[PDB]
């Protein structure tokens, strides 16, 4: 049952969407907690998260603050090579003070690219933006890839209410596709204008309002035709492609009488279905779905090219899943895809 | 390969298709006043803005399908080899309506309506009752209703009832009639509250495309987490669109769950006697209504048992010839295909 590093199974495991902390954002969260500031969301993430005595939201905190042994003990521990790493949700996104949201994502970067430069062979960056400032995350975005080794970003799903599809936000794809790195859509807590049914029954989180919030971000991504203005633009999701794959022949049927009835200002004609979307402009990572039926659907729709391993470490970390991973029935060449060859491509390693 | 697409059973099995709509014109128009004084809420200027007053070519037709229960529909039917469809009033029913007597009698009317097709064409038509869970001892009495006198097969929930959801305490009379019945509950999809759509209505994704599947699958989970089928474990709850996603998030929610239950994160996340998945499997049921879709199919028979998922055609909504053909072909045993099209839908409807 010995779970090794090394490769000696045929593949590296390679862990896509993996978290860490900085005790000073946590801090800030805390204050915006405090002060009546925080979201909804917040409260409920973070009031949890920051503050349960909890042995699950203990153990996370103490993990997702660490950037060194303990870290990699826990890799070693589960036959982990290499964890791609990014700033935990929602990053500095719902900070109201802009100069305080540049200033401690700045810090948190310039953090992570220090325990990169420790363990390069096992630590790989994704950068963290502020994008309620557009031009600055785009110079955050150039500095990650030229000063930083960074391999791409993570944008935590809304930036407080608002959406990626607003033109507004257009010089953060613009510098994606001048740096010609990936953009990860991770989750984060639905805004207060969506959250109040999830929150009052306790399913505003990883349980169902992740899923919701960022499939349907993803969604209106491609729906105003983001992959038409940048073709060469790549966004990656875990949790199985937050249901979108599942639900891809009743997107394309609406979608198309959507299109054709004129029903919605934002849903005018695309150059490829939503399935071509899928194949051509859309990664996808098993974060929290250990679970071959899963993985095995998302990779006859997508392609196996386009489906990778992620651990979701700390939030969920379990040595029984990557044994299930390695006991999936794939071949060997498939195995060696979804847990190694494919993030090599995808995020340039 | 032939065109042909024939009632009468000859492939092997009848097709029966369970998530069938209808309107009635008077429900229609009280939409439409809502819409005019300002009482409708965002999802029915949305939905019901768009398909009773749009010109599209597809909000016409569907307009003018809903409100016929006679020979049209029966020739839609035959055209497309359906033998027998299971009806039920048009989202979101009566459950908007702020005044309690006008949604008694409308609800009243559009039962007896739909009693009398049935009555008309007892091979073709079969019911679901629609209720007003803004009362839900009323709803609770037309539930035995239906059932007693009616011939109604079950009944057909809209999802949220003016932003209320059916795990509040105040909706249990309707479980407790369903169980009197052993009746099962359709919850259909609906446009999500004031409290939660505003980010899908500024996309264009309130509707079928997205929305609705947030609504319903929603509504089913926090039915399953407030423990309603430890209350009552005869209940079988029905959704279409292949589970509204929950069969492919099961991994996720089953292992999410254990973890708010284990940290007692939430009051309304409490312990429950089986998994999610343990409820998938006794007590939820599910159409492939929208789905004409093989791989999603076959995932969710193998995920849920392939006793337990039901062709739907969600006519008028989307009225397919070619998915009906798409259906007939698929590469599943005979058996397999039997109770996907005709056996399951007898069994759970009890027809
Ligand atoms: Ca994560
Ligand atoms: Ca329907
Ligand atoms: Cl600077
Ligand atoms: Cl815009
Ligand atoms: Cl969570
Ligand atoms: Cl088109
Ligand atoms: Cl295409
Ligand atoms: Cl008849
Ligand atoms: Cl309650
Ligand atoms: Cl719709
Ligand atoms: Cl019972
Ligand atoms: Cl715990």
């Amino acid at each position: 049952q010995d779970l090794k590093t090394g490769g000696e199974q045929g593949y590296l495991r390679i862990a896509t969407e993996e978290a860490f902390a900085t005790r000073e954002i946590i801090d800030v969260y805390l204050r915006m907690i405090r002060d009546g500031t925080a979201d909804k969301g917040m409260v409920s993430l973070w009031g949890f998260y920051a503050q349960s005595p909890s042995e699950r939201a203990t153990q996370i905190l103490e993990r997702l603050l660490d950037l060194g042994e303990r870290r990699i003990a826990d890799m070693d521990a589960t036959g982990i090579d290499k964890a791609i790493l990014a700033l935990t949700s929602p990053g500095v996104q719902p900070l109201h003070d802009l100069d305080e949201a540049r200033t401690l994502a700045t810090r948190a970067n310039d953090t992570l690219a220090d325990a990169c430069q420790k363990y390069p062979d096992r630590f790989i960056g994704m950068g963290t933006v502020a994008p309620q400032d557009p031009e600055w995350s785009a110079r955050e975005i150039h500095r990650g890839a030229r000063e930083l080794g960074f391999k791409g970003i993570q944008i935590n799903s809304h930036t407080q209410g608002r959406y990626l599809d607003e033109e507004f936000f257009d010089p953060i794809f613009r510098a994606l596709v001048e740096v010609d790195q990936p953009l990860y859509i991770h989750p984060a807590t639905s805004p207060d204008s969506m959250i109040d049914p999830m929150l009052e029954a306790g399913l505003d989180g990883a349980i169902f309002g992740f899923g919701v919030e960022t499939g349907m971000h993803l969604l209106r991504l491609i729906t105003i035709g983001i992959f038409d203005k940048y073709p060469s633009l790549q966004i990656m999701v875990g949790h199985m492609g937050e249901a979108l794959p599942y639900w891809l022949y009743r997107l394309d049927y609406m979608h198309q009488a959507g299109v054709r009835s004129q029903r919605y200002e934002r849903m005018k004609p695309l150059k490829k279905t939503i399935e071509g979307y899928l194949k051509s402009n859309v990664l996808v990572t098993n974060s929290g779905v250990a679970w071959e039926p899963a993985i095995k659907f998302c990779q006859q729709v997508m392609g196996e090219d386009r489906v990778m391993y992620a651990m979701d470490y700390p939030y969920q970390y379990v040595a029984d899943e990557v044994r299930a991973m390695d006991a999936m029935d794939m071949s060997a060449q498939t195995k060696k895809k979804f847990f190694q060859t494919n993030a090599e491509k995808w995020f340039k390693l």
